[PDB]
């Protein structure tokens, strides 16, 4: 079975006059849609966070923090500025065997609340992509979430390939200090 084909970059807008400094810091994964992700409601994906640290050389050190089994997991990698502002490629791709390309395109952001970012990669000659909806908080509006579904569908993704990860406290919010909620 083949994957839904990756859309042409023509269908994927680029945030105009992208501001690398304002994009920095922590984002939560509020939505995640892609040709290799399947929504599964019995044991749903938990929310994770991705921290973008802008380096002197204007690359990002990008650190994803996830809760997996009963430990914190990480994916640390470098996003190197690409051909246009708001585009990046994966640094040290030589160290990812079978990965022949990895492209990042910031679609839209207002920097202080939300962003949508497109990722496309090629691995053992198959084409993969996702769209991420990032929030500065763990919840976004229904409007931002329906916009994300719309955009996802415009790139060829049916609803069963669109996931809204369940908010969590462990690992991803190092300062939430959660406790039992009064009249939750
Ligand atoms: O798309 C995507 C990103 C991560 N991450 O750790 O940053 C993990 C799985 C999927």
């Amino acid at each position: 079975s083949d994957l839904i084909p990756a859309p042409p970059l023509s269908k994927v807008p680029l945030q105009q006059n992208f501001q690398d400094n304002q994009f920095h810091g922590k984002w939560y994964v509020v939505g995640f849609a892609g040709n290799a992700i399947l929504r599964e409601d019995k044991d749903p994906q938990k929310m994770f966070a991705t921290i973008y640290e802008l380096k002197e050389d204007k690359s990002y050190n990008v650190t994803s923090v996830l809760f997996r089994k009963k430990k914190c997991d990480y994916w640390i990698r470098t996003f190197v500025p690409g051909s246009q502002p708001g585009e990046f490629t994966l640094g040290n791709i030589k160290s990812y065997p079978g990965l022949t390309s990895y492209l990042v395109r910031v679609v839209s952001t207002n920097y202080n609340q939300h962003a949508m970012v497109f990722f496309k990669w090629v691995s053992q000659n198959r084409e993969y992509f996702n769209i991420t909806l990032y929030g500065r908080t763990k919840e976004l509006t229904s409007e931002l979430k329906e916009n994300f579904i719309r955009f996802s569908k415009s790139l060829g993704l049916p609803e069963n390939h669109i996931v809204f990860p369940v908010p969590i406290d462990q690992c991803i919010d190092g300062s939430a200090w959660s406790h039992p909620q009064f009249e939750k």
